């Protein structure tokens, strides 16, 4: 209750991105990166050197052996190079043989209480019943307490939105570029 820590940080510099934990550094603070827990830099910020938009941008979350907030927040910044300018004659890039090629086929993708997904260039939320808007991108209910509407992703929306209290409450925050 001191400047509001419920919510993820951002703080990108030229390529790098560091996202504050939405609570105190913990020496065991478990970190995850689309889904993925990382064992490797439990801080409080989340520093990302060379953050490719290609395969670094996605959801993220952190945890703690005492603080557990189901918590999500989709990062997407962009950093890379104008043009090119070194050198590089190892230019192979062999591609011919490809064991995926549907990010993963369909055999599934994500179904839990709150989810946003962006189709048509445009972008909703999705809880198990009424969505409760913490902040930022407050766009509008699509049907009734179901779905959100917030209108395109070029508008660089970002806030967050929790689900309803009833059988597991869970909350996601969005970030695009800054």
């Amino acid at each position: 209750d001191d400047a509001e820590n419920i919510e993820y940080k951002v703080s990108i510099s030229g390529t790098s991105v560091e996202l504050t934990c939405p609570l105190d550094s913990d020496e065991n603070l478990k970190w995850e990166k689309n889904g993925q827990e990382l064992p490797q830099k439990h801080d409080k910020h989340l520093v990302l050197q060379d953050f490719s938009e290609v395969e670094d941008s996605g959801y993220y979350v952190c945890y703690t052996p005492a603080s557990n907030k189901n918590t999500y927040l989709y990062l997407k910044a962009r950093v890379g190079s104008a043009d090119d300018a070194k050198k590089d004659a190892a230019k192979k890039d062999d591609a011919k043989k490809d064991d995926a090629k549907k990010d993963g086929s369909q055999t599934n993708k994500a179904k839990r209480a709150l989810e946003v997904l962006e189709a048509e260039d445009k972008v909703i939320l999705k809880c198990n019943s009424s969505i409760t808007l913490l902040q930022g991108t407050a766009g509008q209910e699509v049907s009734d307490n179901k779905t959100l509407n917030l209108g395109k992703r070029i508008e660089d929306p970002r806030g967050m939105y929790q689900c309803g209290e009833n059988a597991k409450s869970f909350t996601l925050q969005v970030y695009y570029r800054m």
